[PDB]
């Protein structure tokens, strides 16, 4: 007995594919084994996304795992809503509540706002990229309007590689027109690394500057080079290495052969690959629950044309989506739950700060726990208020 | 579906509209299938081929009108359902021209 | 790496190979850097040799 699943992997995601294969090996069971229909295309190409979607639909896969791009999120959402095929993706969550779309990536806008409020920031720069959309930019602009901030948004991804050094130099020199010292990097890890390289080249990584890495991959980058500069750097990470499961996986992850599992012979795993692994766990649990509920998925793989007029929804697609949204499991990304819209709920996000000895946890955030710090270095002296005795005497002490 | 039906018909040129939720699909289809797309909708942010954009770029006129009134502090009520290119342009101009 | 190449720091390279080394990475830091060179690239002889 085998279950068909579709795979839309962007080309070059070697570590994501390796984590996908590792999750398939770990979570496969003898009673039913998954078979993937892997399609490797340029995810930014909407035509290629449509072609891959129709190729997988013709094969009759009950679920589709993959990723989407800012130019292809609309295509995936519309196709999933029309043909009732659930989409499993670690990509950025959709701004609108779109059915048949499941999100492994937690919402970091609330965590970002909580961290900004924690440092009592009011005036700071915002360097953003379109890779994960402008939803975070919209949220921070609305929060600036409500809280009376002075956010200076600057687009950082529209530059080109032929003028990368000069454009960023002028970008940071234009910041000194406002003497800006607080900057948030809202871009993917390669862009953050490039920005850090430009900063260390121009020497803005010294003490007095503060940086916030607005992604769930804080330690997955090359922040080692900015560790000793003296500027305070912070960010978020959904992968917590203190967990026993994560430690065991890392022990299994690092020992794999690199030629067989490219990008896996590392002591750390990117949050994208970890969420890829957790997505496989989640959908396997969804199929397990659906079979335990005695529901059948015996719909034939000969689904037909993807663009038939009118379209042909299938009833079991709603059941599979319900089973997926009913999944509650513990994975590398912590607790995993889904709401009615497929967005993750009850998730816990860890907040890290970069010190001289290396990155360390300082607190955690959740939808019911807004910026709750771990209370390390327990009080008891000099924080338990020292008993100060005195005498009523003017002008020294008086009511 | 409409574009595929018209392409199967074999139309020589295509006229149509789009929104932020369908501009990328139309641009990709026209770039791949090599069919011109005549469109009165808002201009695309990038230089996508095979799409003919008659709508003039209003960002320059809007920025020059702001500069004409010597404005340095204003609000920006925008609709998210028409693209954020104008918003990004006004924000980068504010960064460059020290507006608020 | 430790960020002492910012403006306010002054460095003197005590050799005749100031520009022959890889000093590009501290050009934009802002710290004043100076040194000496025995090879004068402005000479016609040196230009022809290059």
């Amino acid at each position: 007995n085998s279950i068909q699943i579709g795979g839309l992997f962007p080309r070059g995601a070697d570590q994501e594919y390796s984590a996908f294969r590792v999750g398939m090996v770990q979570f496969s069971t003898s009673e039913f084994r998954l078979t993937p229909h892997i399609d490797n295309l340029e995810v930014a190409n909407s035509f290629a996304v449509t072609n891959a979607f129709c190729s997988q639909f013709s094969r009759g896969v009950y679920a589709i795992f993959g990723f989407y791009d800012k130019k292809s999120v609309n295509t995936i959402t519309s196709f999933c809503g029309t043909l009732h095929v659930s989409f499993i993706t670690p990509s950025f969550p959709t701004d609108g509540t779109h059915p048949f779309v499941i999100q492994m990536r937690p919402d970091l806008k609330g965590a970002l706002l909580s961290l900004i409020e924690y440092y009592q920031w009011d005036k700071f720069a915002y360097l953003y990229d379109s890779d994960r959309g402008l939803s975070t930019l919209q949220a921070v602009l609305d929060s600036a309007a409500e809280k009376k901030w002075q956010v200076t948004a600057i687009n950082v991804g529209n530059i080109n590689n032929d003028k990368k050094d000069e454009t960023y130099r002028s970008l940071f020199q234009d910041l000194e027109l406002k003497k800006e010292r607080r900057v948030i990097l809202d871009c993917e890890r390669d862009k953050v690394n490039d920005i850090v390289d430009q900063v260390i080249t121009i020497g803005k990584h010294v003490k007095g500057y503060h940086y916030i890495i607005a992604n769930l991959g804080f330690t997955d980058g090359d922040l080692l080079k900015i560790q000793f500069g003296g500027a305070e750097v912070s960010g978020f990470q959904i992968v917590d290495y203190d967990d026993s499961l994560v430690s065991k996986f890392i022990e299994r992850w690092s020992t794999l052969e690199e030629k067989e599992y490219p990008g896996a012979h590392t002591a750390t795993i990117k949050y994208t690959s970890a969420l890829t692994y957790d997505a496989v766990q989640v959908m396997t649990e969804a199929f397990r629950n659906l079979r335990k509920q005695r529901i059948e998925i015996s719909r034939r793989g000969n689904a037909g044309d993807c663009l038939a007029n009118p379209a042909v929804p299938w009833g079991q697609g709603v059941e599979i989506e319900r089973a997926l949204k009913q999944v509650q499991v513990e994975g590398l990304s912590g607790n995993i739950k889904f709401d009615q819209n497929g967005k993750r709920i009850n998730y816990t996000i860890n907040i890290m700060e970069l010190k001289t000895n290396g990155p360390r946890k300082i607190g955690y955030w959740s939808e019911v726990d807004k910026m709750v710090l771990t209370e390390d270095d327990t009080s008891g002296l000099e924080q338990k208020t020292v008993v100060v005795t005195t005498i009523l005497e003017s002008p020294y002490v008086m009511m």
